[PDB]
């Protein structure tokens, strides 16, 4: 399982906790 559509299964920003939320098809904790 992912934990967002912004962040693949491979990013360095959805290690500790999907920190993406507040803006669907993109974020900016991972931008
Ligand atoms: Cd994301
Ligand atoms: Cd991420
Ligand atoms: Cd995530
Ligand atoms: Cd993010």
């Amino acid at each position: 399982k992912s934990c967002c559509s912004c962040c693949p299964p491979g990013c360095a920003k959805c290690a500790q906790g999907c920190i993406c939320k507040g803006a669907s098809d993109k974020c900016s904790c991972c931008a």
